[PDB]
């Protein structure tokens, strides 16, 4: 156990290892931090009630046995976990600590208009992180551009996976019966649209606005997709939206490289069944300057069997407690 020390940023103590010095809070709570191990920058989070609820309990286990499987150039990973306490009795919080990029994707597209070159790099690398993601058996489920950190040369890794409404797929804005990792794809198409342009591309006001805004692009559900469709009065909620046509994106996204506009037209179906995959993707010509087959890497299997089972925040916290303790730091 090394040398722990208090400190107070905004009405909150945080209790780390000397290591990590000039704690900067940059917004549970996250400090940017000097890691005097290494001589980088690093983003140490605090997550707040970790053991509050079962609900909490269970969620605290969740990330750290996501962020522990995570071994991706283009995911968030660990660095290093820790708590004050030194048995399980005091345990009672968690501080996990990772890279810190610089900036996240909603700042770099706030100045900077992208070029094409830009847009294949970045949106490359989330596709790669995506499909090592999605290799894992886990569904990012809200990725959106502050989700996406990138550093002075561009390189990005994606932040808070499987734990605004702009980016979320039309079927999570309706409770959809099990949704499948495309939900992801769709993200990623409102991403890349945004990237091109320099705007929002369905910045709905609300829940219905949302709604409206995708359907008037990719126009109401067609024949083939209804007959999915096992609910009778989601059927009719559908076709009491006002129909729509389907709009031809080539005449949306003007001045776009053509390869790009043929892959948001494949990630923005409306159907998930028919969405283009991770991997499918990353071979889409677009991305023929950085697609490599060799070097697209899926993750080990991860055992996610404890989602299924309900049991007591202490045996939650019990488990999570095992999992700082058997924490191995990276090379
Ligand atoms: O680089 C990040 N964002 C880009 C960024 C913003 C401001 C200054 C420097 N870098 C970042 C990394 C980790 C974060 O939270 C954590 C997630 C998992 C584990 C530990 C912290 C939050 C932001
Ligand atoms: C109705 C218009 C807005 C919602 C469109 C949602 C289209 C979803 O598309 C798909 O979703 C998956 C289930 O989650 C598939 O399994 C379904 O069969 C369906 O094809």
């Amino acid at each position: 156990r090394p040398t722990f020390y208090r400190q107070e940023l905004n009405k909150t103590i945080w209790e780390v290892p000397e290591r990590y010095q000039n704690l900067s809070p940059v917004g549970g709570s996250v400090c940017a931090a000097f890691d005097t191990k290494t001589g980088l920058r690093v983003a140490v989070k605090k997550l707040s009630r970790p053991f509050q609820s079962i609900i909490h309990a269970k969620r605290t286990y969740r990330e750290l046995r996501l962020l522990k499987h995570m071994k991706h150039e283009n995911v968030i990973g660990l660095l290093d976990v820790f708590t004050p306490a030194r048995s399980l009795e005091e345990f009672n919080d968690v501080y996990l600590v990772t890279h810190l990029m610089g900036a996240d994707l909603n700042n770099i597209v706030k100045c900077q208009k992208l070029t094409d070159d830009h847009v294949q790099f970045l949106i490359y690398q989330i596709l790669r992180g995506l499909k090592y993601i999605h290799s894992a058996d886990i569904i990012h489920r809200d990725l959106k551009p502050s989700n996406l950190a990138v550093n002075e040369d561009c390189e990005l890794k994606i932040l808070d996976f499987g734990l605004t409404r702009w980016y979320r797929a039309p079927e999570i804005m309706l409770n959809w019966m099990h949704y499948n990792q495309t939900v992801d794809i769709w993200s990623v198409g409102c991403i890349m649209a945004e990237l091109l342009t320099g705007r929002t591309l369905f910045p709905g006001t609300d829940h219905i606005d949302q709604l409206k805004l995708i359907l008037r692009l990719v126009g109401t559900p067609g024949a083939e997709l209804l007959k999915k469709i096992s609910s009778e009065s989601a059927r009719n909620y559908i076709q009491s939206l006002t129909q729509m046509p389907k709009m031809n994106f080539a005449n949306v996204f003007i001045g776009a490289n053509p390869l790009a506009v043929d892959l948001l037209e494949k990630m923005l179906v409306l159907d998930s069944d028919k969405r283009i995959t991770a991997a499918q993707a990353l071979a889409h010509a677009y991305f023929a300057q950085y697609h490599d087959p060799d070097d697209e890497p899926v993750a080990d299997p991860y055992d996610q069997s404890f989602e299924s089972r309900d049991l007591l925040i202490d045996e939650w916290k019990s488990l999570t407690y095992d999992e700082v303790i058997s924490f191995v730091p990276p090379p």
